């Protein structure tokens, strides 16, 4: 083993590589979300820096657990970065549902991870993933779901104005 | 067709996602360069900033041609991000031998992509390619030359002090 | 000839007088429609607004062009500037269309000119067409796609708070 | 008729119209000369950065009567801008000669304008040409015909110093 | 061959040599110009600048160019630096003539090179000279070639007071 | 001879044209070798700076000379610069030991020229060259001396860290 590995279970090592599979994964496909959102025929721009934003963010998630990889002596194993599941995200509304989604499927990752390292009596990675995710990914989930809840109530997308507002408005 | 798209072909929109997602594989690769030099039994941490920085950048070029595809009025398609070939990546001088592999082989792209360009007339894209990919390749492919020149010269890796003071004095 | 020309085609030369003349008459153009959404029944202020720098800016782009045909040692030949199709810009979409229109004619005859200077064997002017004309028509065709996809989107110009709001929200 | 017009008369409104189409002739005859100033075998840089700064206040005489035409509820009309009468200046003292003629014609024009506006009892038409033209156009004329014997009593331009001596002293 | 080179044909790599010794000769006519207008008899001390400040830009264009040599993994190959055609210069007006034709020699000789890396398709290369030498050389001989009218018109080199007013009028 | 001419010799005129050369030659070796350093397979990105500090000095002490010469009323004669006898300086170590060579070939031709200028009693030459040449090319040639021992001592160049070393610690 590394000369730093303490109370480090191979199967929390497997799972920290996946969950930065995962965060990689929500990066792209927000960087996806972005893309879409630069489109002329889409033009949002605030939606587009919002999803840009967040793709960045889930890069940094990736690495910081890289980096937890790393001082707790497990060994990173990446793996494809799979392409995301549209290249079309519809509308703003669309997306911020799918981003809601992804979040909470992130989230579901981070608890699994939690309750490993719970299993595993890890508390150091309890802690991380605690401190620096599960927190994280509430207010994130909080956050979209507030982006949702508007959009839906301001009639996006079929109320023409309602993604042009809440781009210059919440997302301005 | 876009209302924006001129004088873009349907090669070039295609080669662009192509390259793409070989910016955002090499981004891929220098993040597992860099994680690599973390590694508590590696530990050169400037070896380690200086890839990821690299990661950074190829990121900041795929959204550039990301943002180029989307000013053209081409659709952005993303692909798998293929894990890179290695997981361990042996020395800072082979990472910087692979390194180099790596940015002669985006420059090749480039090079191809700017012949399509030409071929089909494009000198927007032409000049976009020259302008903001092709010197900052040849830039880099000179500075990770000098880098393995360097450490090959100090006798790296198995004079262990070379390294680490490449590390230091060149990188840090 | 003049004593600077050097590698400066007669057709060269007169493609970039034919150049001036449409950059002057995009000016007037853009002219035409800010004035007109300074009409008290129009009153948009702020496509005015936008509208009167993309007229200052097409004059600038034309006196750019006057000073590469002399720094060239052509000689400039003025036409008319040919007044505008409409005087009533009929909306902020119309108007906004309109100028997509204008733009993408524009930044066809700049591909032809880049054409007929690399048919020529002028770098000097392919690059001056590439590094000035190129990148700012697709920037200024993407932005103005932009704007109509969000005025479209909005509802305008039937849906009377569309205008009014990217007036404000995007032009202001 | 507009909501906004009042006291407003057909003929002012398309004496404006003309006066408008005039000051944009004259912007161009400026610009004509100021390309002039800066061909290769002309080259008096002070005398082109004068007139293009003449073409320019000219533009911003015509926008003037622009925002009047639709202040007062008139329409603007836009004419075709003829080109200058001249490509070729000949010399320093004859384009000065020559914008002296040019802004004794549109002063002329002007105080016909001026003549209209009090013939048809419109004192805010009268009062908005007295105060931002007719006193513009006399110091125009009065800077010009200075200029013009400045470089009369130097000798030009047969005396080859005298054009470039009075284009740093006088206009540098 | 170099581990950087990528995409440089031998052709290139000889021609930026000529190139370097053509740009240090430059330097090397205008060092020479510049000690002529030093000498007590001439005594034009900003004619001495203005050409000492050319020698110095050559040398700048020489270093700039090696340093494209080396960026590409091509070999610098010195030459001799042939003496200027000329030790005495005759007169500022000479002088500046016999820059404007060295200039456009050194144009001509970049234009030929802009040829041969469009014929290797070396677009680094193309896109190198075109954006750092072209337009420099352009404007330097448009300014040579205002220099040169201004001083004919003045009367130079009979005109006793045209180079010592051009001296400090246009050159101080 | 010319008017400012008194007390300097032709011996010394010609010795004083012959000190140019010697000087710009310098200037020439240097840059050679700077460029060495820069080379990709060598990289040393310090001795480059160096050198060509080196490079740009001498090319100072010849503007120098050439400045006297023209205060004395000699007249400078340019000659070919010869090209050095180098492409290829081997090593940091070489280099050096190569720069204190020429250095001590410049001091030999400034101590004769000091000699030639006592020898025709000409102290305003003798104490020029005394003040601005001797004293520098003593420090130059320590300099180098103390370079060459420390790369010397240093094991340059068969111990890969000693340039590398040298470079960052010496002339970095
Ligand atoms: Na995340
Ligand atoms: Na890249
Ligand atoms: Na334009
Ligand atoms: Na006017
Ligand atoms: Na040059
Ligand atoms: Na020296």
């Amino acid at each position: 083993p590394s000369q730093v590995r303490q109370n480090y279970h191979q199967d929390a090592e497997a799972a920290i590589n996946r969950q930065i599979n995962l965060e990689l994964y929500a990066s792209y496909v927000y960087l996806s979300m972005s893309c879409y959102f630069d489109r002329d025929d889409v033009a949002l721009k605030n939606f587009a820096k919002y999803f840009l934003h967040q793709s960045h963010e889930e890069r940094e998630h990736a690495e910081k657990l890289m980096k937890l990889q790393n001082q707790r002596g497990g060994r990173i194993f990446l793996q494809d970065i799979k392409k995301p599941d549209r290249d079309d995200w519809e509308s703003g509304l669309n997306a911020m549902e799918c981003a809601l989604h992804l979040e909470k499927s992130v989230n579901q990752s981070l608890l699994e991870l939690h309750k490993l390292a719970t299993d595993k009596n890890d508390p150091h990675l309890c802690d991380f993933i605690e401190t620096y995710y599960l927190s994280e990914q509430v207010k994130s989930i909080k956050e979209l779901g507030d982006h949702v809840t508007n959009l839906r109530k301001m009639g996006a997308p079929e109320a023409g104005m309602a993604e042009y507002l809440f781009d210059k408005h919440t997302l301005g």
